[PDB]
């Protein structure tokens, strides 16, 4: 009620007085009031729909006037000249319209002038007029901040010759028209700074409250980094079922990114994406941007420093459903629930968020984001905006040569190209060794789809061929892969149909056995790839669609090639950190971070011989298929040899034309002729190389006809006539030739006798030929390995009465029945002592799994000093019947079991056994028949007459010790084997379904 009228807004508090029974009807106005802020943006007053209207907003810390008449809005802006209107102090405005001609005026002295356009003379307003806030903006005509009020507003007066609405008295003292939203003081409370906070590290975000706003809303706040990536806003619908192409998860989203320094809105609602670039100019320079994001329906703007952007999403889609977490300054991982859409390209390239945020405003309310900050937890971010004193990469904190840069008051570092991993480059990253025989695939949790990738890695090879990488999709031809072909690296990317695949080639001459780093970059149709520090090579594939499926991620072999037909050779060599959308996956791999890894490769660096094969005579050698021709050559292999004169390769053409690989005198001979006649380069080497060591040897020839021999380290190039390279037509033989052949071989070649030796690692212009398999003739004998011959069978191979059994690589032992482990069944295999007072071990089959056979076999070693003692036993389920049993009776050894009919057993009369010392037993069942052997007595074996039950129905459990049949056994018992199951050995791992009870000790030796 009192002498002046003053109220309190705190940024969620408005007035609103009704119009509607008493229209404005203003040929002429005055408009008066103080306010007091801190903040650069919030309504002080509005009113009008339609294109009739006022609104006075305090716009980046000036005033901002619009008034629209009918006939076209006038806009002004005062500024202040020496100071700040946010200053905390009060202010008056004044401003005054006669029919057309507005005049606003700040403290009495700032002033401006102007006219509203065509001829209309009257402001018409019979809505709402509104003080401090309001419902929205994107609804509200002419208006360029969202933001509700946040200080102090008196004496707030509208006039005009006729009505006089006094509305912050009004407001104070209540009215049938006037309404307050919210709880407001009437006097001048002072209103706190909202804080700002930095983003110190990617991974830190926060979760702030459901956006409410299904059709109409809005979001303002203000950034500031040097940081050309990351992930500022996003949030996310509810699974919508079916990308008609792909079969992926379907969802309603916002978001707001950065990717190379320009800022994106991102915005999708029900119909498909919309990516709008919200201002032309990048924005990390680390100067603070306000952005004003507000939409009505399927349409709305964002602005960044007064510069508006008009948006439209496709369809006829008017609501966006959020549901859930709306975020901040990156993602949570491993968080169930959450889809990271595809157009969102920071979202899977793990591009969080790094620098500085404040004054966050959602639907018009201020948000105290520090507060959160503290009440999360969240670890990440800090209270405060530094713009730092000195660039952090002075100190040089990145070590073995990784690249610095600075960022939002952090170093970052790029460690690929350096073998090392990790913020600070201080991890060794590990190696991994493929023979051309070898893989290692991620297969992914879920189905991933992308738009962007970076992806990057380190080889080596003498290979000028091979895999690198690649990824593959059970469901379609879609890959990416990086392959070597002709010493060069190529990019490829294939998306399946429904004009072909898009290529990009970078760098040569790779295939020299140092390392080198591989960097791709996509996003959509752009292509980058860089070879070590060379020049970056750039694409831009054709094609509109630009979305890649892919199951798993591999390397050394492509497994996953349904549709694929035909695919790039194995890969020969090493890889190093792998790199892909951040995850370092070899290094994963190795250290057991993740389930999903398969390979049957090798950790960490080792001398390669890729499938080593022996040509046990001169005169041994196979045919394979023509070399294939043409443009260029790549042939490399290796071979070990104690004889120096020998014929390794050849293969001739029409005319004159062929190619020789030689031995002479031991040193290595390259001969051939392409139509100029014929040539020799010898290889580089000092010493004869016929020293039974391994060497390495690479001949090529390239599309600019130079010639590379290579031995060991040596290089020898040399150049040669420019004849078109032709077909060749001969069977390719490899260690020698047919005996009559070398009577007519080209002279120039001296080899009157084949290759004898070893060879490894044969490449064919990107063809590994398995030599004795791929053979299309054999001539002598050629036997796999460099190892002599493998072992085979004797009497006394095995022991124990072991079965020696021949594999491709030689002879093993089935212990099975002999109670003894290890390769040759000499080891000593599981024993359990069993102690005075009884004990007794129990498997017991889950109830599913239990085992009705027809033909059983045991197999158990022991000693001790017993006449009578049960030692194993095989019960059925309740109710059944049918049993098993190993026992010892009156000091000798005995088998006696029941299948369904009459019991039957077998005994070992002869052998003496509780004598001590070790003996060992087996028994064996088919149907009614049996066997019964005690160490290396003949057998007995026995046959019941007339019709007998065959199977052992349900085998429920397995108890050693004979307690349980008041028959308990004291001595040793090991190497338990019955069907399949080494009992004890399970014991002794503690199996899952093994129950050990009473003095039973395991020996352990
Ligand atoms: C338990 O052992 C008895 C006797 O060892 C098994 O019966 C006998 O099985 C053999 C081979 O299956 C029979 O040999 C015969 O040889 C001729 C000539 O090639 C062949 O044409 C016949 O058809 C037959 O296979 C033999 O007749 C048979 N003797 C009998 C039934 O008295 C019996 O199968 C074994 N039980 C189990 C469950 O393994
Ligand atoms: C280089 O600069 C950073 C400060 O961000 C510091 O962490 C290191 O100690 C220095 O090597």
């Amino acid at each position: 009620a009192a002498e002046e009228y003053i109220a309190t807004f705190k940024g969620s508090e408005y007035f609103c007085y009704d119009l509607s029974q008493n229209p404005i009807q203003s040929s002429s106005d005055e408009i008066t009031l103080s306010f007091k802020t801190l903040q650069r943006n919030g309504l002080m007053l509005h009113t009008g729909k339609s294109a009739d209207y006022v609104n006075l907003a305090l716009k980046n810390g000036a005033v901002s006037l619009v008034i629209n008449l009918g006939s076209g809005a006038f806009e002004a802006l005062v500024e202040p000249v020496n100071g700040k209107f946010n200053d905390n102090a009060w202010h008056d405005v004044k401003v005054t319209r006669n029919l057309r001609q507005v005049t606003i005026s700040v403290d009495g002295i700032l002033t401006t002038t102007g006219y509203t356009q065509e001829d209309y003379t009257m402001l018409g307003s019979d809505d709402f007029f509104y003080v401090g806030g309001s419902p929205s903006t994107a609804d509200l005509p002419g208006s360029p901040v969202s933001n509700n009020f946040m200080g102090c507003l008196k004496e707030v007066v509208y006039k005009n010759n006729d009505v006089r609405l006094e509305l912050s008295r009004l407001a104070k003292q209540g009215d049938p028209k006037m309404k307050i939203h919210g709880v407001v003081a009437f006097k001048c409370e002072n209103v706190a700074t909202l804080d700002p906070i930095t983003f110190e590290t990617p991974e830190s975000f926060i979760s702030l409250p459901k956006w409410n706003a299904k059709k109409t809303g809005s979001i303002s706040f203000d950034f500031r980094t040097t940081e050309p990536n990351g992930l500022i806003l996003f949030s996310h619908g509810k699974p919508r079922h079916q990308a008609k192409h792909p079969q992926m998860i379907k969802v309603d989203f916002f978001a707001i990114e950065m990717l190379d320094g320009h800022l994106y809105l991102l915005l999708d609602m029900g119909s498909g994406t919309i990516k709008i670039k919200a201002l032309q100019k990048k924005v990390n320079d680390g100067e603070w941007y306000h952005v004003d994001f507000q939409r009505d329906g399927r349409s709305g703007t964002i602005s960044v420093n007064t510069l508006r952007t008009p948006y439209t999403a496709p369809g006829e889609s008017e609501i966006l459903d959020l549901d859930d977490e709306l975020y901040l300054g990156g993602l949570p991982e491993n968080k169930a629930g959450l889809v990271f859409p595809t157009e969102v390209w920071t979202a899977l390239l793990n591009y969080g968020y790094v620098g500085c945020i404040r004054d966050l405003f959602i639907d018009g309310q201020s948000k105290d984001i520090r507060q959160m900050a503290e009440v999360q937890s969240t670890a990440g971010v800090k209270p405060s905006c530094s713009r730092e004193t000195a660039k952090p990469c002075l100190s040089n904190p990145c070590k073995n040569n990784g690249m610095c840069r600075d960022g939002w008051n952090r170093y970052v570092c790029d460690c690929s190209g350096t073998g090392y991993l990790g913020r600070s480059c201080e991890r060794e990253a590990t190696v991994l060794s493929y023979d051309g025989s070898m893989f290692m695939k991620i297969q992914l949790p879920v189905v991933m789809h992308t738009e962007a990738e970076d992806v990057s890695l380190r080889f080596r090879s003498q290979r000028a061929y091979g895999i690198l990488m690649a990824t593959t999709s059970r469901d379609s031809a879609d890959t990416l892969r990086l392959e070597l072909d002709a010493g060069r690296v190529k990019l490829t990317v294939n998306l399946d149909c429904i004009k072909g695949p898009e290529t990009l080639f970078a760098g040569y001459n790779l295939n020299d056995n140092e390392w080198h780093t591989v960097r791709v970059v996509r996003r959509g149709k752009s292509l980058k790839l860089t070879v070590d520090d060379q020049q970056a090579m750039t694409g831009q594939m054709a094609g509109d669609h630009t979305r890649l499926e892919f199951h798993n991620i591999e390397t050394g072999i492509i497994t996953e090639r349904r549709y694929l037909s035909s695919v790039p050779s194995n890969f020969i060599g090493h890889l190093q950190s792998l790199t892909f959308n951040g995850m370092a996956y070899i290094d994963l791999c190795k250290n057991g971070d993740i389930d999903y890894c398969e390979l049957n490769a090798r950790f960490g660096f080792r001398n390669i011989i890729a499938d080593p094969v022996t040509f046990k005579t001169k005169s041994s050698y196979v045919a394979l298929a023509t070399l294939q021709a043409y443009t260029s050559m790549h042939l490399f292999f290796q071979f070990k040899t104690t004889s120096l004169d020998g014929l390794i390769l050849y293969n001739s053409g029409d005319g004159n034309d062929f190619i020789v690989v030689e031995l002479v005198k031991g040193y290595l001979h390259y001969v051939f002729d392409l139509g100029n006649g014929a040539n020799l380069i010898k290889g580089s080497s000092n010493k004869p190389l016929n020293d039974n060591q391994w060497h390495n040897v690479m001949i090529s020839r390239d599309t600019s006809n130079l010639h590379t021999v290579k031995i060991d380290t040596k290089i020898t190039t040399q150049i040669t006539a420019g004849a078109r390279n032709l077909d060749l037509k001969s069977d390719l033989y490899i260690g020698g030739v047919a005996k009559e052949t070398y009577k007519s071989l080209p002279k120039l070649v001296h080899a009157k006798e084949g290759f004898q030796g070893c060879l490894a690692s044969v490449d064919l212009n990107g063809r590994l030929p398995d030599l004795i398999s791929d053979a299309l003739f054999c001539n002598g004998q050629i036997e796999r390995g460099c190892e002599g011959p493998s072992t085979t069978c004797q009497e006394d191979s095995c022991s124990n009465q072991g079965v020696c059994l021949q594999q491709w690589d030689g002879f093993s032992c089935d212990c099975s029945m002999t109670s003894f482990s290890g390769p040759l069944c000499n080891d000593p295999g599981t024993t359990y002592i069993f102690s005075k007072g009884g004990g007794q071990i129990t498997y017991k089959w889950p109830p599913n799994d239990r085992p009705s056979t027809r033909a059983d076999r045991l197999a158990i070693g022991f000693s001790t000093v017993q006449k009578e003692a049960v030692l194993v036993r095989v019960d059925s389920s309740s109710g059944l019947g049918d049993y098993l049993e190993l026992h010892i009776h009156q000091g000798k050894i005995g088998v006696k079991f029941n299948v369904g009919t009459d019991d039957i057993a077998i005994e070992e009369s002869n052998a003496i056994i509780n004598d001590g010392k070790y003996h060992v037993v087996r028994f064996t069942r088919s149907g009614g028949n049996a066997t019964l052997q005690v160490d290396s007595w003949p057998v007995i074996e026995r046959y019941p007459a007339g019709r007998q039950l065959t199977i052992f129905n349900s085998q429920a459990t397995i108890i050693i010790g004979g307690k349980e049949q008041g028959q308990p056994f004291q001595g040793q018992l090991s190497g338990l084997y019955y069907n399949g199951l080494k009992v004890l050995n399970m014991a002794a791992e503690n199996d899952a379904n093994i129950a050990i009870v009473g003095n039973v000790r395991l020996l352990e030796v």
